[PDB]
Formats: structure tokens, sequence, C-alpha cells
């Protein structure tokens, strides 16, 4: 059962920039602390119950609902510094130590996920968010995930059988292809395709077999992480392994060699 909530138990707002996905709000719950909230009665109800099962340490929690008239709002826990992209580009930068941890976090939360039955679709480093300690978090700020809510660069992360083809059902997979370019990015600290023409180019360039240039990583990455992103973003969803796949094989890489 989901905390049904009133606006009234909320001091209130100090809207905040939240990566691309509009306006959300950093609003002061007045008994239980910071939260942020995105602003058929029973169908939404219904969804929101679904959502507020979502229980694991690696993905933000929906805490309740506040759906009065005129304003539907969720309400999910605040994560203090911001998306994974923000943290990346930040001055003093990230050891390789934490990148392996993130990395084995999102595997994780994402596990998880699937395990629930619910695909995320829409996974990039703006949904992978940050607490004070360097851990993460998933998130669906743009509530991908979702069906009556949603009624209510993009591009980078979806994968090719989805580029130019919106009625194919997404799988577990395209959640694979979407981790192979965000390990991308963590390496690269910034956006892949810096040098792209046109979307509709572009577009047609990977569902033709373009990825990101693996030689844009001026850092060290490890060959076996480079090789698990090439294995994440095959073309052939069938050849992409699971995430628990992923999870058995990067686990015991990662205490074994980045503790
Ligand atoms: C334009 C600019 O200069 N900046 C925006 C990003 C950069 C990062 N910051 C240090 S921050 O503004 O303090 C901050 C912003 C947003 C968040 C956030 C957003 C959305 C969230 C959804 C769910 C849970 N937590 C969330 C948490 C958390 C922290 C500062
Ligand atoms: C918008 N929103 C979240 O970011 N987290 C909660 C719970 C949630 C719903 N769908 C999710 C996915 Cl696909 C991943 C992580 C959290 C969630 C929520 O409602």
């Amino acid at each position: 059962n989901v905390i049904k909530m009133k606006s009234s138990d909320f001091l209130e707002s100090a809207e905040l920039d939240s990566g691309g996905f509009g306006k959300v709000s950093l609003a002061f719950h007045r008994t239980q602390g910071l939260m942020i909230m995105k602003t058929h009665n029973e169908a939404l109800l219904e969804e929101a119950k679904m959502m507020n099962r979502l229980r694991h340490s690696r993905v933000v929690k929906l805490l309740g609902v506040i759906i009065e008239e005129g304003k539907y709002s969720l309400v999910m826990e605040y994560m203090e510094k911001g998306n994974l992209m923000h943290v990346l580009k930040a001055e003093m930068s990230t050891p390789l130590s934490v990148k392996g941890r993130i990395i084995l976090e999102i595997i994780e939360g994402m596990a998880y996920l699937h395990g629930k039955g619910v695909i995320h679709k829409d996974l990039k480093p703006e949904n992978i968010l940050v607490d004070n300690d360097f851990h993460i978090k998933i998130a669906d700020l743009g509530l991908a995930s979702f069906k009556m809510w949603s009624k209510l660069g993009t591009l980078y992360y979806m994968a090719p059988e989805h580029l130019n083809d919106v009625n194919a059902k997404p799988t577990e997979k395209s959640d694979v292809y979407s981790f192979a370019v965000v390990l991308w990015a963590i390496f690269a600290n910034k956006e892949p395709y810096e040098n792209a023409i046109a979307e509709q180019q572009l577009i047609m360039a990977i569902k033709s077999g373009n990825r990101p240039d693996v030689d844009d990583i001026t850092e060290y990455c490890p060959r076996e992480i480079i090789s698990l992103m090439k294995l994440c973003w095959e073309a052939n969803p069938e050849a992409r392994p699971t995430f628990p796949g992923i999870e058995e094989k990067f686990r015991p890489f990662y205490l074994s060699q980045l503790e």
C-alpha cells in the first residue's frame, strides 16, 4: 500500500533542473525531510501501488503520491549530487575503483528491475542518480516505465531496433544496449558521438553498426570492460547477455581486480 500524501505535508518548493526531463521540485516534508516531486484517479493509484513495490538500494523509491484537484504528483527520495553525468564532469574526478562500484550497482539495480518484470526502456546517465557517498540509484524521471502517469542526446543510448521503429516492443536486452553506452560514458566522461552530422545520418549509422568511439577514452579502461561494452552493444539483441549474466562475470572481476 502507498502513502497517499497532501501538499499540506510539504513546506515547499525549490524547483530544480532535472537534467533534461523538464521541471521537478525539491520539497520539504514537514515530518520526513527532503523529497523530490514530479507534478482516471483509480487507474493512476493502481499504478502508483505497482511502482511503490519497487524496493532495492539501487532503485529510487516512490515514497507516495499527491493526487489533489489540479495537481497530480509522484514523490520520490532525493539524491544529493544529481545524475551520473554531472558528477563525472566534476573537477575532483572519480577513481577507477569507484567507477567499478557504480557499474556493479547499476547492474544490481537493473537485475532487480527486470526480476520484477519492469523494463526501463530509457536507461542513461540522466536516470542514474548519486548520493553524497557516491552510491547510485536507478530512476525513471521521464516515466518511460509507466502508462497512465506518462499520458499525463536522448537517442544516444537507445537500442538500434528502436531507432526508426517505434512499434517494436522493448525487451530486457533493450536495457542492455543502453548499459553498454553508459559504460562508455563512464570512462569517456562525456556524451558519445560528439562529431555527429545529423540525427537522421547518425541514426542510420547506428542502425548499420557504428558505436561510440572507444578511442575517446583518454583514461585507462580495463580491456575486460571494453569487451563487455562491445558485447552489450551488439546489433543483434539475442547476442547480448542478461543483466544476471553480466553480473555473474563482472562481480568477481570487480572484487578481484578493483576491490
Ligand atoms: C545547472 C546546474 O548548475 N546544476 C544542475 C546539476 C548540478 C548538480 N547539483 C550539484 S544540484 O543542482 O545541487 C542537484 C540538482 C538536481 C538533483 C536531483 C534532481 C532530480 C532528482 C530526481 C530524483 C531524485 N533525486 C534527484 C536529485 C540533485 C542535486 C548543478
Ligand atoms: C519516477 N520514479 C522514479 O524515478 N523512481 C520511482 C519508482 C520507479 C518507477 N519506475 C522505475 C524504474 Cl523503471 C526504475 C527505477 C525506479 C522506478 C518513480 O516513481
